[PDB]
Formats: C-alpha cells, sequence, structure tokens
C-alpha cells in the first residue's frame, strides 16, 4: 500500500527545462533508463504529462560507472509540508560532537517501495536527443524516488525496522537520515568505528541495501577567525586594514574596540609611513584577537529560517566560506583548499553542504562567486553527492573577500 | 483518409473547470450550405460525427472563402476550449541544425499525409468539441457535430501527433539502429549509409509500418529530391547554406526596413564569416516608429557596405563527422563585437555565429572572450553533444595572471593560443603594494540627495588639495569624479585611498571598455600611469 502525496495548495508540480547533455552522458542515462524500465521502476509517459524535472549523469563516489541524478529541487520545494511537516525527520544535536561520521548512501533502499499513482506524473524527466533528432525519451518514477526529499520521510518507517537491532546493540552510535544518506557517529576509536560500519552494512544487505575523506570528523571542525596580523613594523596602510577589517567585525562580536587604533590614523599620511603602536592600541588588538578566537555571541540557529552559504576566492586554490541567516551573523566560518576554478568551488560546495547537513539537518542557499552559464555548463562534471543544494550568483563585493583572508 | 488504430492519448480539463458552451452566432446561408457540404465529407471520412442534444458543449464555426477561390475553408474556433484544456509537454528542446547533420549516402523526405486527421482523439474528450452548424436564420436546431480526430487549431494537437509518431516509430527503431529517422512536425527525415538499392527497400518498409498504424506517405515518385529548402536552409549532398539573400538598396531606411536588414543578417551570420551587426543595432534604440525613416550613420553605411561584400558570393558549410574533433577559433572584430568558426578539417567550416558584448556593463576583452567561449559550448553540445577545441587569440600567461587573479571563479575548457590579431589583453594592472616615494591622495566624493549637488575632491600626504561643483549628480559619480581628479592632477606614481568600494570593485577589474563617459575617462588616464595604487578605507 502506498502512502498518498499532496502537493501544497496553490502550487502545480514542476515544469523545469531540462539542460543540454554530451553524448556520453545521454547513453549513459539511456543504458540506466532501458535497465530500470524493465525492472518497472520508471515508465514511459504520454504528452498529457505537462511536468518536468532536468536528469543528469554524474560519477560515482565507490565507482568510474555512471549514475543518474535527478534534480528534484523544484518538486521538493513544492512537497515542502509533506516531507517536514507530515513526515519530518527529526535532526540530532549529538551528530556534530562525534569524533567521526560516516556517509552511507542508501538511496537503492527506495526502489522497493512503489510510489503512490497519483503522485507519480510530478516525477517526469526527460532525456535529451542530439541535434533534436527525435523527442526527448520522457518517463516517470513507480517506486520512491532517489533525490525526492518525500522518499526517506516514507521510507523512515521502514529505515526504523532495518535500524532497531543495530541501534539498541549500540546506544551510543547516532544514526541520522538525510536525503539518499545515512551519517552515522561514534566516539570510537577509529577501527573498531570502521568495524562497526561494516556490522551495520551487514545488517542493511539483509534487507537489499548494498552500498571529503573516508569520515568526516566534526569534533575537529574549527572555525577560520577574523584574523589580525602579528607584525614588528606597522604602516599607515596596515592600520587601515585593520581598521577596516575590525570596523567590519564589530558589527558582528559583542565588544570589538577600535578607538586607540583609529587615533594612530590622525593626519593625511603617506600609507607607507611607519607608525608605532602605543600600550592602548595593543591592549585593545590583543583583546580584539581573544574575541575573534571565540564563537560569537547572540548568534542562534532559527529553523523556521534558510542558511545562507558564502565563497570567496582568495586565489592559490584557497577559498573562505561563512554560513549565516541574518547577514554577517555568522553561525560558521571556514575554509577550503586543494585542479580548475570550477572544479574547486564544486568541492567546496560540496564539503559546505554536507557540513551543514552534520550541524543543522538542512542545505544552505549558495552565493557563487561565478558567472551563471560558466556554472550551469561545467558544475555536473565534477559533483558527486546525490544532492543539489539552491544557489544563486553574486559579484563578490570588494573587501568582504579582504575580511576573510 | 486513414485513422490510426493507435491507443488514444487520455485528455483532460483544468482542475475545476467545465468544457466550452459559446454561442454558435447566426450565419449567412452561402456559410451554412458550405459547412454542411465540407462537415458531410468529414462524416463520411470518420473525421467528426454527428452528436444528439444531450451534449451541452459547443464551439463557434466560421466559414471562409477567398476572393480568387472557389473553395471553402471551415475555421472552429477552439479559444475557449483551448483556455479550459490541460497543459501539454513541450513539443521540442530545440531546432535541428544544419551543421549538426552527418554525411549519409541516401537521404529521403516522408512527410505524414494529414497528419492531425489521422490519429484519434481520446473518446472521453471528444464531447468538448462539439460545434453547430446554425439553421437559416437560425430557427430550427442546428446540425450538431463532434470531432473524433486531433482538430486543427486544438491545444494538444502538436504534442498528441508527436507522441503518437513516436509510439509507432519505436519497434521500426529497435529493429533498425543504424538508420537514422528526425522527427520534426508531419515529416520524417530518413537518412542510411546501404547502397542505393537496399534503401529504398528499407524507405518501402517505414512507409509500409507507417501505414499499418493509419500514416500516408509519399511513393517512390512524388517523395523530395535535393536540395531540401527547409526552415530558412538548402540542404544539398555534400553541403548546406542559407536560403537566398537579398540586402535591398534603398534611398530612406525606416525602423522596419532596419529591423528586417538585421534578421537577414543574423541568419546570414550562422554560415557567412564576419557578418557584423552592431551600428545598424544602435540605430534601431529609439522609440521611433515601424515607417519613421531614419538616416544611416557613416558607421552603419561602413558596416553595411562590409557585410554586402562578405554576401556577394555564396557560401557554404559542410556536414559534420562523428569520428573527428570539432575546433572553434574566435576573433575579435572591435567595438566588443566578437565572430567564429566551427570546422573539423581546416577551414572547412560546418558553422559560423557571432558574438556582442553585453549592454551598460564595464568589461574587458578577456571577460568578452570568456563569454564567447562559453556560449559556444553551450551550442556546441545542443548540436553535435560535445564540446569543440578552441584557438583563441589570447596567450596563455595573459590568461594566467587574469585568471590566478580574478576574484571570480573562471574557466575555459581545452585551448590553444593562435596569433591571430588584434590579440586579447588587459592594458594596465593595479599595484599588490603601496608604491614608495609616490604622492597618496584620499579621495572624497559626496552628493546632496535634496538638490542633486555633489562635491569631488581629494587632500595630499603632500599638502596639496581640491574641490570641484558638480551639478545634478549621485554619490557614484562623485566618488568616480574624486578617483579622476586624483588620476589627473598626480605623477605617473600614485597611492588613492577612497572610500568608495563601487569605484574600487569597478577598477580591479581591470576594465576597458565602459557605457559611463566618466569610467572610460578613468581607463584612459590608468593606461597611462606607471604604479597606481588603489586602496579602501570605511566612511
Ligand atoms: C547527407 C545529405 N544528403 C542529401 O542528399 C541532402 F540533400 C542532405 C543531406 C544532409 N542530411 C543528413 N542527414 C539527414 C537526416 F535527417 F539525419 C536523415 F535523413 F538521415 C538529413 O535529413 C534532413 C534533415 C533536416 C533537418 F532536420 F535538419 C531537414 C531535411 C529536409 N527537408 C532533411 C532531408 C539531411 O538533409
Amino acid at each position: 500500500e502506498t502512502v498518498p502525496v499532496k502537493l501544497k495548495p496553490g502550487m502545480d508540480g514542476p515544469k523545469v527545462k531540462q539542460w543540454p547533455l554530451t553524448e556520453e552522458k545521454i547513453k549513459a542515462l539511456v543504458e540506466i533508463c532501458t535497465e530500470m524500465e524493465k525492472e518497472g521502476k520508471i515508465s514511459k509517459i504520454g504528452p498529457e504529462n505537462p511536468y518536468n524535472t532536468p536528469v543528469f549523469a554524474i560519477k560515482k563516489k565507490d565507482s568510474t560507472k555512471w549514475r543518474k541524478l535527478v534534480d528534484f529541487r523544484e518538486l521538493n520545494k513544492r512537497t515542502q509540508d509533506f516531507w517536514e511537516v507530515q513526515l519530518g525527520i527529526p535532526h540530532p544535536a549529538g551528530l556534530k560532537k562525534k569524533k567521526s561520521v560516516t556517509v552511507l548512501d542508501v538511496g537503492d533502499a527506495y526502489f522497493s517501495v512503489p510510489l503512490d499513482e497519483d503522485f507519480r506524473k510530478y516525477t517526469a524527466f526527460t532525456i535529451p536527443s542530439i541535434n533534436n533528432e527525435t523527442p526527448g525519451i520522457r518517463y516517470q518514477y513507480n517506486v520512491l524516488p532517489q533525490g525526492w526529499k518525500g522518499s526517506p520521510a516514507i521510507f523512515q518507517s521502514s529505515m526504523t525496522k532495518i535500524l532497531e537491532p543495530f541501534r539498541k546493540q549500540n546506544p551510543d552510535i547516532v544514526i541520522y537520515q538525510y536525503m539518499d544518506d545515512l551519517y552515522v557517529g561514534s566516539d570510537l576509536e577509529i577501527g573498531q568505528h570502521r568495524t562497526k560500519i561494516e556490522e551495520l552494512r551487514q545488517h542493511l544487505l539483509r534487507w537489499g541495501l548494498t552500498t571529503m575523506g573516508y569520515e568526516l570528523h566534526p569534533d575537529k571542525w574549527t572555525v577560520q577567525p577574523i584574523v589580525l596580523p602579528e607584525k614588528d613594523s606597522w604602516t599607515v596602510n596596515d592600520i587601515q586594514k585593520l581598521v577596516g577589517k575590525l570596523n567590519w567585525a564589530s558589527q558582528i562580536y559583542p565588544g570589538i574596540k577600535v578607538r586607540q587604533l583609529c587615533k594612530l590614523l590622525r593626519g593625511t599620511k603617506a600609507l607607507t609611513e611607519v607608525i608605532p603602536l602605543t600600550e592602548e592600541a595593543e591592549l585593545e588588538l590583543a583583546e580584539n584577537r581573544e574575541i575573534l578566537k571565540e564563537p560569537v555571541h547572540g548568534v542562534y540557529y532559527d529553523p523556521s529560517k534558510d542558511l545562507i552559504a558564502e565563497i570567496q576566492k582568495q586565489g592559490q586554490g584557497q577559498w573562505t566560506y561563512q554560513i549565516y541567516q541574518e547577514p554577517f551573523k555568522n553561525l560558521k566560518t571556514g575554509k577550503y583548499a586543494r585542479t580548475n576554478d570550477v572544479k574547486q568551488l564544486t568541492e567546496a560546495v560540496q564539503k559546505i553542504t554536507t557540513e551543514s547537513i552534520v550541524i543543522w539537518g538542512k542545505t544552505p542557499k549558495f552565493k557563487l562567486p561565478i558567472q551563471k552559464e560558466t556554472w550551469e555548463t561545467w558544475w555536473t562534471e565534477y559533483w558527486q553527492a546525490t544532492w543539489i543544494p539552491e544557489w544563486e550568483f553574486v559579484n563578490t563585493p570588494p573587501l568582504v573577500k579582504l575580511w576573510y583572508q
């Protein structure tokens, strides 16, 4: 029996255009879809289905084989009441406190559960054709699809039964389901932790579930503080940059002072001129460093608001990032380090989304410092995650990069 | 004549909507007579069927007979039914491009006869297509009909016809994977690499398979021969071109004449290299009426004359060879104009094209070149399913200096430098550190929002100062004026401190082109300097 799914009132199903694909990705998808159709997982559809969701082909996490990725971002936004209010999966606060967190792909579990007949039409997708030789190949889902947030929401009851003996035997292990993955955290020694993962894989293997470094280590996640340089000689220019960077942090951190340092900039002096540091300025500098190395007082995650992630290209394969709900009220800051700009940016996006899932159980909306078309053409060539976050394109403000440098 | 025995596509109305109930307006006797004759013939052919009085739906009918002709045509106004009919999926994602066609030994055109009338309509939906032929002066009940096939002008016909052809071709495609069949509207373009005799054997077998499903196609004597005139193109056995282009010679050009000329030049630009439309497009800027005469500027006259020389002799493109790479080359033509050619064997182009600089932007040639590469990459994946190898007029060192210093993630797929001037370069660079022995200008710009009057100025470490008044200005323009002042009054080496993130952001991206007269003046100054260092301080 199927769980009846309803759309949010006033909104219709997704009607998103299919992005052009290379010949090797089209052939990969045709082969995967031919096989899924034989297995009854999907069915060819008629023109009376006016819905569409984009489809892509990516390289797997564990192998060189092609895998189908459906971008259900619109269908997910349009079904939010079902997967978040009606069948919401609660997020554990202990997951980010674990020594090791292992991510296991469990998307193959959903192909067993059939999808409600009246909802299937909303899962429509099209395999495009080179030079528009033929009209695309149109299909819809007969079972819970990978990428749709309603799939873990409906499978939740079955996942609880599959995991019950493992959780009873290991009460200190935290298991969290997010979309197609299980997040498994423990405080065990790395060898005992890996042994418990291999044990959990055997439990999933009994139900047909044959399943970034190896593990994530959230207890070692330490914020990228606002860096104030340690100098022997201080020019007028260095003081100006420090005042600008402290003026920025004073709007976020309660207690930032700049009066004594700001006084040193009296006049219209040459940028290269050396200025000696006073006792009051040196004390103020050390008190600011102490505040910057601690979390932001007064900033809390509001579950009713979206998370935002901003990224800045710093040069030499270094990228900085911040996550917040209200501009510049930073919930987390970090850095990503390394082949090419687009590849590095996708890797950083996936790393930040994964941390966001561990900490808050949700993906942030990204502000990407790239041209919309460049990103739209190449992001798929390097993507390895089975989820896709929301993103928009920004023109990185001057000095925003400078303050987080 | 035949109506396909294919399974019908279930059709629905929009949620909460009933079928149309539009009153039939009384018609003249002449029109009623023509409609009765047309409808009797269609009813005999199975296309429409008489209905009882139980059906409450109605759609208006009309009859039109041209002055030159003795032929009457039936016109049904499906506007109301189309408004109430469900949405359908898009027919095609794009249109085939001739450059994406391969070199097949034989190619055949099979146009389906009476396409919509050869496909049945969902039985449960037929009732919504009800129409009435009114009696003389609407005195007595009219003659009522409903469609049994896809009606002309109804919303679902193009999608339902296409899906019916796809379903029908499915088994023939599985059992003949090496035969090419392009689907386009009511046509099938069939190609193969078999010898002339066995190709006709496959064509007859295809025509016969189609016939088994109610679709009639032209026989060997009635099928078209090359060159095929398709959608503004000419397709020949080993080359393709655009249909003849006639550039008119007029004493006075109107907005309408210029718009038609730009359309024709844009269409020719997909195979004629070097076509330009910037100056002609500039003439179309304004609120000018269609018949308003626009005098040609000297620049538009020069551009038109250069286009005429490009089109004086025919130019053709070649077909695609899937076993060879695609090469794309781009050239800068000046004033934000870019031209490109795509070939596999030099220099036999499959197609050409152009790219134009974005309007109202502070930009440079490196950015424009990156945008043109992106546009070409997208177009190539659609036509051929793969990205071309690029030959660009930019040094690897110039690109490396740009991408490693730019705040935005940027990338160009596999490319090689080609020395085809004008080459792409950055015309100035800003210093990374404050200059020693150079004067530091602390610039400031402000504008009163109430009066729109502003002041632009500076104070230096050397005691120099200046203040200038500006009328009908903004904070942004006074901040740029303040920077320009410092550039004008300083020597070859200068340090500039500003509180304008806006101005800093524009200059840090090394623009050489701008819509703004003020940004262009800042550029001329920046280029002539030896060392410029720009720093920012909070207000
Ligand atoms: C190799 C060719 N031989 C010819 O005789 C000739 F005139 C043209 C070509 C190019 N060509 C190569 N391949 C196809 C095909 F669609 F792929 C299929 F027939 F094989 C063509 O068929 C088209 C393709 C298109 C359009 F889809 F591009 C329009 C028309 C028309 N009219 C035709 C005939 C086609 O024209």
